């Protein structure tokens, strides 16, 4: 109920309004999510980003507060930092951190990443996963979109408006929330999929960093999803250019078999993630991309 669902977000948030916390706003995004600013913690001084929506023309609230509950009991440093919550009557005020260096998407369609620095992003992607898949959370909308950069490399998972959170009971789940082209085949094909469902959308983030894009991007989402559960583990267009340690890390996160595909925690001792370069490396890349917006 709207009204029950009022009196859960007065519990979870801050008391008062937001105004006064925060100074300089600019308003960036304002899609159906809500309007998103940057901002100014007065008392930290902190740039924060802050999206602010209209509960009443929110579709599914109940999200927001999973939303909300998740990133605020699962604090991560390579989590996007959930700070504080804001209800001023019908509009609700979430405040993040920001980060000054986009999204990966932004680096992978601007420039060209080096093996070095590729391992550097899929390890700190897997150290987050690692720590949200021990603590029964899976992401489901993992993605390039998704990953936040700062201006010193950070690599940052954010959006936990689809995850799940599983139990020993309901350790599965069947619910296709995840974006088409980075969706594994079981979520698709068969039903109750698990935590290695985000292990294949790394796989998937992976081939973006490599090539520029998902498999099938050129394709209608609804045939893109047909070809990823009939055509299995996508084929990249010029493997031979990789190391041969990429390829098999590459493999172990692409394997058609759920019980043969890599977990978060097996992938973490994987030797492709050792010739990471500092995460400063991608600092320059960042920058490019950021000018190049």
């Amino acid at each position: 109920s709207d009204e029950e669902i009022l009196e859960k977000l007065r519990s979870i948030v801050s008391v008062g309004d937001p105004k006064k916390k925060y100074t300089r706003f600019e308003k960036i995004g304002q899609g159906a999510s809500g309007t998103v600013y940057t901002a100014m913690d007065v008392a930290t001084g902190q740039e924060v980003a802050i999206r602010q929506m209209n509960l009443q023309q929110q579709p599914k609230k109940e999200l927001i507060i999973n939303e909300i509950l998740v990133m605020r009991e699962n604090k991560n440093p390579n989590i996007v930092n959930y700070l504080d919550s804001y209800l001023v009557g019908d509009e609700l005020w979430v405040v993040m951190e920001y980060l000054a260096g986009g999204s990966l998407t932004d680096v992978v369609t601007e420039t060209c990443m080096d093996e070095g620095q590729i391992a550097a992003v899929c390890r700190e992607c897997l150290q987050a996963l690692e720590f949200l898949h021990s603590n029964q959370v899976i992401h489901r909308d993992i993605k390039s979109d998704n990953i936040l950069l700062g201006m010193d490399g950070s690599v940052k998972l954010t959006d936990f408006g689809f995850c799940a959170q599983i139990t020993p009971e309901q350790s599965k789940r069947s619910t296709m929330v995840g974006t088409p082209y980075w969706m594994a085949p079981e979520v698709v094909t068969r039903k109750a999929y698990g935590p290695k469902v985000d292990i294949w959308s790394l796989g998937i983030m992976a081939i973006e960093m490599i090539e520029g894009e998902p498999p099938y991007l050129n394709e209608n989402p609804l045939r893109a999803l047909y070809l990823i559960a009939t055509n299995g583990t996508p084929e990249l267009q010029n493997p031979e250019k990789l190391s041969a340690i990429f390829r098999d890390f590459l493999n172990r996160c692409l394997d058609m078999d759920v019980e043969k595909r890599g977990s978060a925690k097996e992938l973490l001792q994987h030797q492709f993630l050792k010739i990471a370069k500092p995460l400063s490396s991608l600092t320059p890349l960042i920058a490019a991309a950021k000018e190049a917006t």
